[PDB]
């Protein structure tokens, strides 16, 4: 079929989510294929050999790894249907800046704030506020980062949002109330059908976590 | 150009030295401005208040921090001269993989080598080699990453190459026996105008490490 999709995924990642979201934005058909990750299957290791993680996008038999990558390769290959990025060279290197800052950021503060105790708990706990706040900032008055539609850092820091109820619970932290106007954003992502399908509920993931609190280093 | 372009830079970055080849591979005309990063100017921070970093461009007054992305600006800007990134989206997307790879591990892997002690050092050490191996494989029978011209991955890679003098010495590892073929990649590299021109001596660089062997935690 005259063109294959397969995704190697693992439901709660949120770098998974930012692929699921991008297809889902280009209305691209695919395949999706859970991984067990205690369990990782050899076609999982044969596609990314070298970092041995989802997500892992196949395009027609060949693999694109790193989420940031894939949803780059769909939008420069799906070039026809709703563009993530802008055209413009400084506008996309801003885009790709914000994009990487989530990247470099989000995940691993995020994960520091339960690893963590006493007073570095604390200390990472002011610095992901922080990173909210200017990235609502960076949005200010928006509908989306991407402006009136999706863009790439929408896709890039959306799925996060998922995993908001672990990180104010183990992580001991009020989000909404700090951090309103970044709710309040999410929840404008999670009225498109792309996000919508793509993102599990905060309860399912919440419950997922503590499943997982001995992998996860909680706490 | 006419184009005012200026790069914030810390001489022995090996960050800063990916963006000084882009741009002498480029042909472009700049200005360096060294940073003492023990006392970062208020340009600096100016410029990079997310990160507080170097390399920043600084183009027509506009920053582009984070390496990477600046090399990518380069190369989408100044798109009538020396072509860096491939066109076809799938090689992209690899090129952008191999620079993500090493942009991850080399410089973290290389420090570990002399952060840590004992049993957990020869892990470090034995990780690192493990990925310069990756790296030659990837190479193949190649004459550059990027083929018979420097391309992104070699311009994000051969930087690298200043503190391996560092890494041998401090971390007890004999990288010109085990990875011969890496070591006369980049030699090659070193052979061109623009590589020359932006990196300095192993000697140079070891020095200088051991001058900022507190800042580096050896170790
Ligand atoms: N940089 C990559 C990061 C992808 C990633 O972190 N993937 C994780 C799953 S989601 C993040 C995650 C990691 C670990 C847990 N856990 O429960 O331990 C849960 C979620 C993975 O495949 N890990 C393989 C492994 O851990 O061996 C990208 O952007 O694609
Ligand atoms: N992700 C960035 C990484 C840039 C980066 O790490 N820059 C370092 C200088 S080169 C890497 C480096 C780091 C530290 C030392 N040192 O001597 O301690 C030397 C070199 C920096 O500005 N650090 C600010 C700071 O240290 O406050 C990129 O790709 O541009
Ligand atoms: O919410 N989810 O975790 C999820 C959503 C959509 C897919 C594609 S089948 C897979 C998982
Ligand atoms: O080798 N170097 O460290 C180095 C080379 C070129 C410049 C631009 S003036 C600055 C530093």
């Amino acid at each position: 079929m005259q063109d294959e999709v397969v995704l190697l995924d693992f439901w709660p990642s949120p770098f998974g989510m930012r692929v699921r979201i991008a297809l889902a934005e280009k209305g691209i058909k695919y395949e999706y294929k859970e991984e067990d990750l205690r369990n990782k299957s050899p076609l999982l290791l044969q596609m990314n050999p070298v970092h041995k993680k989802i997500p892992v996008l196949i395009h027609n038999g060949k693999p694109i790894c790193e989420s940031l990558i894939a949803v780059q390769y769909i939008e420069e290959v799906w070039n026809d249907r709703n563009p993530l990025l802008p055209s413009d060279p400084y506008q996309r290197a801003q885009t790709r800046f914000w994009a990487d800052y989530v990247d470099k950021k989000i995940y691993d503060l995020g994960r520091k704030i339960w690893t963590s105790k006493g007073e570095e708990k604390e200390a990472a706990k002011k610095e992901f506020i922080e990173a909210l706040k200017l990235l609502e900032e960076q949005l200010g008055d928006k509908t989306y980062f991407g402006g009136d539609n999706l863009g790439f850092v929408d896709i890039a820091l959306v799925p996060f949002y998922t995993w908001f109820k672990a990180y104010e619970t183990f992580g001991t932290l009020n989000i909404e109330s700090e951090c309103p106007k970044f709710i309040a954003w999410a929840k404008r992502c999670l009225q498109k059908e792309s996000v919508a399908k793509s993102l599990p509920d905060q309860q399912k993931v919440y419950e997922f976590i503590m499943d997982l609190r001995k992998k996860l280093g909680i706490e």
